[PDB]
Formats: C-alpha cells, sequence, structure tokens
C-alpha cells in the first residue's frame, strides 16, 4: 500500500503557540500569539492600534505593512508586478506590502510586525470628482 498522505485538508491543526512583537511608529510592544488566534486579533488584546478592525467595510484603500526581514522572506516574496510597483517607491521593501488575513503558527515565532502607516480616524471625505 504505497501511499503519501503528506497533504491534508485540516489546516485548523495549529502547532505550539509562540510570541510576537508589535512595532509601531511610536514604539514596539510585546505580543502573545496563541494557537487559534490572529495577529490583528492579538493587537486588540495587547492594545496595539493595528490597522484594520474592518470586516469588509467600504473604508479600505490599500493594505501594506512592514514585516520582519527574514520572517517575510521565508513567508513569501512578491512577484514581478509587486516588484516594480514597490520598486517605484522611495526605499520601499517588499515586506511593506501584504494581505489582510494571517494565522498564528510556529513560523510566526518572534515575528516582528512594523506598522508605519497610521490608523483610521475622524477625517472629511467627498472631494473626489475625478480621481485619477
Ligand atoms: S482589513 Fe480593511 S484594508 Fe485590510
Amino acid at each position: 500500500g504505497p501511499g503519501s498522505m503528506d497533504m491534508f485538508s485540516a489546516p485548523d491543526r495549529i502547532p505550539e503557540q509562540i510570541r510576537i512583537f508589535f512595532k509601531t511608529m511610536k514604539q514596539v510592544v510585546p505580543a502573545k500569539a496563541v494557537c487559534g488566534s490572529t495577529v490583528l486579533d492579538v493587537a486588540h488584546k495587547n492594545g496595539v492600534d493595528l490597522e484594520g478592525a474592518c470586516e469588509g467595510n467600504l473604508a479600505c484603500s490599500t493594505c501594506h505593512v512592514i514585516l520582519e526581514e527574514p520572517l517575510y522572506r521565508k513567508l513569501g516574496e512578491p512577484s514581478d508586478k509587486e516588484y516594480d510597483l514597490i520598486d517605484q517607491a522611495f526605499g520601499a521593501t517588499g515586506t511593506s506590502r501584504l494581505g489582510c488575513q494571517l494565522r498564528v503558527d510556529k513560523s510566526f515565532e518572534n515575528a516582528v510586525f512594523t506598522v508605519p502607516r497610521a490608523t483610521k480616524n475622524m477625517a472629511v471625505d467627498g472631494f473626489k470628482p475625478k480621481p485619477h
């Protein structure tokens, strides 16, 4: 019975828990990552003001945050498109752009999440008749 059984459809199986770090423009604070939780969900408990708190709302332009050099490297790198896109920015690293949905795993051990961008707040809007 030569079989592989390597791949599985049970991603819910989260490994041991780890600890992460929340770095902001003001300072960096410690964060605890528990199996079954999420980074964005952690920042809420620790108090870190992580950009998000949205569940498919309309207030969403683009998601781009800075992540650990190595953590992001192994986590995955951008493609040609994202390469030139970010390459156009001033001293912009591919680790500055990412999605908006991650889980807590062993690979997140000592993971550093740098949030250079600011959080959403009271701000007028409507001055966009013909946005290029
Ligand atoms: S969750 Fe709203 S832009 Fe990322």
